[PDB]
């Protein structure tokens, strides 16, 4: 069989190491996003739009180089490239925009920079926020307060680049959104041999946790001036992958270097492999084991939709989402089945990208007369969007998640729905 | 805590044999169903009613004994003692009534009083026949043949009394509808010492089945002539239930015994404190790991229901069912849950007995016009059933198995109720 | 390779990846061949008092002889230990085949007030003074009723093993501290089923051979086990059915309270007894049973503990017909049981009384070495390697080629184990 | 007074992390701060080239970590190969004067290829039989296809090349395919991903590394990880983030070896390199899961009636029951070593023996720590075994591997010759 599926029957784990198969293609859709670092070389609205279609789910804009003037319209290209796409709803790909901070410099609060950068983030429409050099959760307070009331719905990223992070790192999960392992700090302020131990971990528990993870920092390094990857790099990306990380990514390879494209497109085929490698047989059984008991009926939904998706190797998980927390507790169990969120809320389908496996779809069509039309709408959107994607063929099963009511938190519903 | 918990949350079994409470009470409801010999001892109606009352859930008729017109008597009379509970719809018990054969005796075929008594049974409404001395699957097509036209929905459960029976066990479970282990004969026909070993291995291979496993003769054969039982009966009666049969038997102890009622009153005691020593944490990861893959709604339904029902302690499985079937899928994954199969089938009803944890419930209320308020109408009757019958409170979680459409076999829908 | 051995002793059904599997793959036709582990402890009565009698019971394998102080005078037991000592002795002839048998003291217990009945005093003195190997407290219910008994002992009582009849909710509640204290328990079905409710005493058994096996001290299955055959020669599907369960649970030691006391049938009782036990330990699935119990032992610095897991997990890799130790106070070979190899325990001892007291560890076979030590040490323990050696080849424990794993010491004394070392038979 | 010094142990080498009950809760436990103390298992293969062929800078490299030294046949003549022999020996025989801390060096020749099209290449013949009359200990044979190939290698050594060691380097898509009668026949693979990312999708390499390390890890065979781990170090100081998590993931998969090509041979800093890889390499042993790893080593391997199979089961048992700080073996060969090292124990592996071929060669198992005993042979054997052991804990106790009040497993044999290995004992150290 294809997508390692002989490696995912076996009853160990050096049993599923022995039964990969070079020769068996991967055939799911890429969970694990991508994140490109926009510069000179990926700011033209042509190969942002050539980018968006090689893969790139996230637009980060690092704040440490370029003023005011110049991420503004880093947002603009990004918009544009992205709206061409909207003419046909049933392909078109949302993209997050983020913005990475320049960091607290000096070592006190939050610097007064960032304090105008995280107003213009607000005021641009930012959905993530990658907050630099977190060291303790009242770092975290402090860029949520520098967001306002009107920055409530933006989802925070803490960025654990030094030692005093790495041992705060409980108490600034908590009170974040999800991690970002920006290894590049991290490799000067603790030895270089150590950051795959704090790598590791932190991916560990934020997994175990249910928030998102992003590697970061010299995944395909070589790429910014050469066509091809080191073994070295194409390893790491395959390996942060197999290690859980929900979103990879890129930075001067897609800001700086010749080949831009090439790198989504090679983190891509890497992340895609890597995913049909997962031994699901543990990881879920782990996963599941670890969660705590639940009384929400979104999350025990979540886990049976789940168990019920890999009885049947339902080929896709469609949930109706509002705030993007239905697919996030799907997402969590770690399914093989993608997770189609399909959601009204643009800001929810951009940032949901951050949760892996989740694959974002935007109705925007007007609510139905009767509640119940509108949700089989909404379904069938995703089964139209689904099949001419290619993660759907007549004859699959699909599990479908929905609530109740009308509104946010109210998901108990799950529905075993053959496809046409 | 109650009901074992403690010793359920443990990683080891070992653990959980080390953390079992003597002072943790029982709370659910007991799963594993007790069928009586009805006999000179049974065959009051005043009596009768008694033992519905102490938990006797199926009646069985040993055709060994008696005439045709003794037997049609025992049915009215327990029919009687049934249906004076008819008054309240929502605590109102069903029992099946089974015909136990009298044997092949020499051995050309079936028996030829054997194909009078099945023609009796028939024309007398029995639900489960034990198929006396089955030693290969033509013996259990030949019951059936039996069963004339009109039987065809009698259950067909094969008691394995011999040497015979036990080799060729595999071809004799596809064609049986169930397995008794009847230890009386089989404890004569194979060593004494030996016979522990065949009910084990029956009990293993049926659970693997999902088909309901009864074990039988001598389980408190002391409780004949003494009101209290010997510390090995107590221990044989819970172990059948630790062992995982669906079914526990009564034969002389409530047939011709001075403490019929007695006898039915202990196995429920010994069963209910055997359930909540059961260690579901392997149980269910053993029983998911060994079902195979199904692209039957039904089947992935009831796996995401058993699962979604562990998640969050789920108080019950409300499922509604016709045939029993959907009820019997979710009894193979072994839920901590009481599955109540809410049903218009009378049949099923009592049918529905031979699978471990199945509370049925007969609904007698007319059909409403529109159907999925009569779905709804169902569901609640079997919330207000559970719950005057102490299986629910309010605030309480249980999952709920329905379908897309009216009729046996479309079974898709799990989804998380919170009580009133 | 051992073409019948593949289906043979319920192997296949041990080779099995989950205990679903291992059930499913239980077979009738799968004879056991391996020697019965778990001791048979048999009540001495009017039914079992006659010397004649007695060997037959030795012969149909049983190991301790327990002594009812409930019923019967001081005169009436001694003269039991007489008759009892006189049948054990009249098999010294070949100590190749010598099969010895410990005497074991149940107590009539504290009665009804707080401290040791002044009849249990002059009963714990009475087996000090007639060397009784056991003593069966009854109606422990803390860990200072234990320290009575102890005392009660004095020194001469120093090495007898005691094992705390649990009989009520106190000592159920209070088990921990008891078992801390004592040499092992038994699980006093009886009592138990009175003072706690019926339906709740498999909870209190298997919780307590459970926790027995996790400290790795003897546990014993007490009352009504085949409780039909006083009166009937064949017992009922139940009672075959509780002493399958109770090796399957994991006892130590199964006990016949007047089915052999005051029976019609007690040799046939034993040999009963011996049949399904045999049968229950082919049945265990040793694969989960070892890696569990392997799991939950805490790490240790003492080397006999460390090269008793060494010697378990070498033995379970080439399937050893047996592990051969030379123990000294019954040490070596209890921390060998405690792993629950499928090899047979034969530890080879000159002490008497440890050859006759680790009957109450499961798969222990005890051989006493009656030769007279020799001048070099580096000598006697290579002469008493083989004497356990060709007690197997006497006994059918061993064939030629069927390898074994020899347990030893650095130096003679009590503790010293640490060596572990991989002979092949002929 | 805080009388808590076990708190420190029990605290350090990732222990926390190992006692988990889950690898996902093993992998929440891993600590930054929990340095690692026991001695770094992963042998290093340095290539020597005009960056590491100096005496003088050679000597750096075998005191930072340098376990076996490769010749790329690809690049250099006979003469210079020749001469990297001698430089190598002279600057590893330097520190004979304490065979206390004498560290042997292996010695491995990679072979050219079979060039274009098949059969044993002519360059290739005139190589092979070049090691053999040069004592070399490892042959890592290039674009290894198929078993035929292997054969054709080791027919090319001759009746001389017998106890040289055969690792085979699979480069191609037929080599991955046809792997498992490759490995039948061969002494261990090599992954080398340089010649492999070019052959097969550079996307599916790892696939392929994960596969093989694996299945060597299953059959007892040493793996090598090698090409472009530490590549940027070649004109760097420090490597990428990218290159130390190769690094470390290639010893966390289970590779035996790892190894550095132009990153020693023709780079800036050879050394450093060389330290850097020991650095990775002893952090990540430290992070290995070692309780289901040795549950699943010991589920895959079959049972045996082998005494030294047997013996090697149980000593790594007992080594974890204790925490035995090393396991001391008595070997000739190298096979009692290596079949102890096979079940992955966290105790060093210190094999004593005569033979100094063997010595070099054991360096391609993992955890496995040679000692080379010069003493001479004493009249009575018996005797000379349990000074030989004697040597061993010496050797431990000069080299910071054993403290006083330390458990070491022993490893023996009931007579003197390969394979009669039997006897496992627990020994107190001083
Ligand atoms: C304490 N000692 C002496 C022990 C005895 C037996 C075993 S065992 O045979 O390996 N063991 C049997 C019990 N199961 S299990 O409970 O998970 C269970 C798994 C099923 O698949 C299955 O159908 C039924 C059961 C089951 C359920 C409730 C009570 N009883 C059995 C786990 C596996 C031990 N494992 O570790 N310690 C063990
Ligand atoms: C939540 N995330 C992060 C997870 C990822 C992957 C898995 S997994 O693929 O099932 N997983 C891989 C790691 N092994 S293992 O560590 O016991 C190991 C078993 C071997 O047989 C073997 O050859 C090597 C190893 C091994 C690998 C890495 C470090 N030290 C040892 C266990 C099984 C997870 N299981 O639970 N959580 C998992
Ligand atoms: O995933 P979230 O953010 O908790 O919300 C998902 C919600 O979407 C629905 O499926 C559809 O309802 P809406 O009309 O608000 O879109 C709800 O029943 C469910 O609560
Ligand atoms: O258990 P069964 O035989 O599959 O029957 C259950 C059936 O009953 C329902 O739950 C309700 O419909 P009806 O009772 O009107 O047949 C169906 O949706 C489902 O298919
Ligand atoms: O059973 P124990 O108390 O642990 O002792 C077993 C003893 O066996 C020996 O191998 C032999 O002891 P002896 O020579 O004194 O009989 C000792 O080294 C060890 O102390
Ligand atoms: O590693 P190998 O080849 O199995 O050799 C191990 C051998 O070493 C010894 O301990 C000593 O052997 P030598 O005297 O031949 O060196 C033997 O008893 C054992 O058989």
């Amino acid at each position: 069989q294809q997508q390692q599926l002989p490696a995912a029957m076996a009853d160990t784990f050096l049993e599923h190491l022995c039964l990969l198969d070079i020769d068996s293609e991967p055939v799911a859709a890429r969970s694990t996003s991508i994140i490109a670092t926009i510069g000179p070389a990926s700011r033209s609205v042509e190969r942002l739009k050539e980018m968006i279609k090689a893969g790139m789910n996230i637009a980060r804009l690092n704040f440490s180089h370029g003023s005011h003037e110049y991420h503004a319209e880093s947002i603009a290209n990004v918009r544009e490239a992205v709206e061409s796409f909207a003419g046909s709803p049933l392909s078109y790909r949302p993209v997050a925009i983020a913005l990475d901070t320049k960091g607290p410099g000096s070592g006190p609060g939050l610097s007064e920079q960032d304090v105008r950068d995280l107003r213009f983030g607000v005021e641009h429409g930012v959905d993530i926020v990658f907050a630099s050099f977190v060291r303790k959760a009242s770092d975290v307070a402090a860029v949520r307060a520098a967001l306002g009331p009107e920055g409530h719905g933006i989802k925070i990223i803490s960025k654990i680049e030094n030692h005093e992070g790495v041992k705060r790192f409980d108490e600034i999960l908590e009170v974040s959104d999800g991690i970002m392992v920006a290894r590049g700090d991290l490799g000067i302020e603790i030895p270089a041999e150590k950051v795959f131990l704090a790598q590791k971990m932190m991916i560990g528990r934020c997994n175990l946790a249910g928030k998102p993870v992003v590697c970061a920092t010299q995944m395909l390094e070589s790429m910014i001036t050469k066509p091809r990857p080191t073994r070295a790099e194409t390893s790491d990306v395959a390996n942060a992958v197999l290690d859980g990380a929900d979103c990879i990514m890129l930075s001067g390879e897609t800001a700086k270097g010749n080949f831009p494209v090439e790198a989504v497109k090679m983190q891509h085929a890497i992340a895609r492999e890597a995913e049909a490698a997962v031994y699901h047989r543990q990881l879920f059984e782990e996963l599941r084991r670890a969660a705590p008991l639940s009384r929400d009926p979104t999350e025990v939904t979540a886990i049976g939709a789940v168990e019920a998706a890999f009885k049947c190797c339902a080929a896709a998980i469609i949930v109706l989402t509002t705030t993007g927390r239905s697919a996030q507790l799907l997402s969590r169990y770690r399914p093989r089945a993608a997770v189609i969120a399909v959601t009204r809320s643009a800001q929810a389908a951009r940032q949901v990208h951050l949760c892996r496996g989740v694959f974002p779809l935007l109705y925007r069509e007007p609510p139905e007369a009767i509640w119940a039309d509108d949700v089989d709408r909404r379904v069938q959107f995703g089964i139209e969007s689904g099949k001419l994607r290619g993660f759907l063929r007549v004859g699959d099963l699909v599990i479908v998640v929905t609530g109740w009511r009308p509104g946010s938190g109210y998901t108990n519903i799950m529905r075993v729905l053959s496809i046409s």
